[PDB]
């Protein structure tokens, strides 16, 4: 379900992620975190 729950993962997901993701933050998200791309402009290849 998590390709699916990425729609409501800014509201949800968010809150689970803490324990959750924790130790899998590098294997669901790329960069860093889902909110990265909405923010990334400029950089967004390294940081």
């Amino acid at each position: 379900k998590l390709l699916i729950t990425i729609h409501d993962r800014k509201e949800f997901a968010k809150f689970e992620e803490e324990r959750a993701r924790a130790k899998w933050d590098t294997a669901n998200n790329p960069l860093y975190k889902e909110a990265t791309s909405t923010f990334t402009n400029i950089t967004y290849r390294g940081t």
